[PDB]
């Protein structure tokens, strides 16, 4: 049921590793070829994650060799502080260094992840009670701005807190998650992409976006980050409110899935075939649904409902968006969208979409849950 889908991903990944060399895939731009970078974006960890997932599925050393090489690259990136002045250090290091620790208990990798967590920790702004998403401290326009994807960066901090015994990691993480729940999530279970607070006292200002159609719309990837993000934090914190919020956001998302099973880029624009899609949002959501289900009681009927919804989503992606390993294609799923409003790769491969698609497949086929937390916690 999932073996063939995984098979194509394995083949594409093996071919990619040889062609990419030491470079990292980010997004495609009008073709079936990825545009590469030298480990300088916020998405490099997804490549590492893909390699580790392929290794766990196959046991094939070629995938491990590639993943280990990316980890060495990440040590170099950290000790040079190259393009790490943002909150996505979790996306970058959880799926690379922490991943290696999770997979084979490499002490060197564990330390790298901890060093990275230390850097992310310094993004906390005590006066505003939030983790600053982008820019330098005191940033005139972004100093008190949070973005919903920060939820996916909290796992690195929560993991580090458990590893070190330092209570500050969990304190900042839970505070940020709760502030996100009150202000990023809406009363109809939809969500804002970003939210602005007063840098001096942390008081709420407004919600908005530079990516969603409008400040009050529902950017699907943002909703997806909320679904998986709140569920990951609920697991670490044992916070039933965060789990409830994840479920609410999931139901909102599911009620707006179009005919072919994969979402458009925003729920509040015409849900028409000529409009851009965001296969990555559906992939992220599939993982989030399975994560939520894993935290529900076996007697809870909604548990199987969420699992079935995840399966339906993965099947929809496989059937209408998945690339077959034809020796040319470099991505797992088509029609992801980076920045529709800016016209940047709006109908393309996205390395994060590929990672979540594969993670969903590994979850369904092997019970492999990715690298957001230790296996058995």
């Amino acid at each position: 049921m999932w073996q063939q889908a995984i098979g194509d991903a394995l083949g594409i990944t093996a071919r990619n590793l040889k062609k990419f060399g030491d470079r990292f895939p980010h997004v495609s731009d009008g073709s079936n070829k990825y545009v590469l970078n030298d480990n300088t974006d916020w998405t490099d960890g997804f490549w590492s994650g893909i390699l580790w997932l392929c290794y766990e599925y196959t046991g094939d050393e070629q995938y491990r060799e590639g993943a280990v090489r990316t980890v060495a690259s990440f040590r170099e990136r950290l000790d040079r502080f190259e393009n790490l002045d943002h909150h996505n250090i979790g996306f970058l290091y959880s799926l690379s260094a922490k991943a290696q620790w999770i997979v084979e208990k490499d002490e060197s990798a564990r330390k790298l992840a901890l060093d990275a967590a230390d850097v992310l920790m310094r993004r906390w702004r005590a006066d505003a009670g939030i983790i600053q998403a982008w820019g330098p401290k005191g940033d005139p326009e972004n100093g008190g701005r949070i973005i919903i994807d920060c939820l996916l960066n909290l796992p690195l901090l929560l993991w580090a807190g458990e590893q070190t015994g330092d209570p500050e990691y969990r304190r900042v993480a839970e505070a940020h998650a709760l502030k996100s729940r009150r202000f990023l999530v809406r009363g109809d279970d939809s969500s804002y992409h970003t939210f602005y607070f007063d840098p001096e006292n942390g008081n709420a200002i407004r919600g908005g976006t530079h990516q969603g159609n409008t400040d009050g719309s529902t950017w699907t990837r943002g909703q997806a980050w909320g679904i998986y993000g709140f569920a990951l934090n609920s697991r670490y914190l044992g916070n039933a409110d965060l789990l409830e919020t994840a479920k609410r956001m999931a139901r909102h998302f599911l009620a707006r899935v179009p005919e072919d099973g994969v979402v458009y880029w925003d729920f509040e624009v015409p849900q028409e075939p000529s409009s851009y899609r965001d296969s990555s949002a559906s992939a992220i959501t599939a993982c989030g649904l399975l994560e939520i289900a894993s935290q529900l009681d076996e007697s809870d009927p909604e548990r199987q409902r969420f699992i079935d919804a995840a399966k339906t989503t993965v099947t929809a992606l496989r059937d209408g968006y998945a690339e077959r390993d034809d020796g040319e294609a470099e991505g797992f799923i088509r029609r992801g969208s980076y920045h529709v409003r800016g016209g940047i790769s709006p109908d393309d491969y996205t390395i994060w979409g590929d990672y979540y698609y594969l993670e969903a497949l590994l979850r369904l086929e092997r019970g492999v849950t990715g690298y957001w937390y230790e296996r058995g916690r």
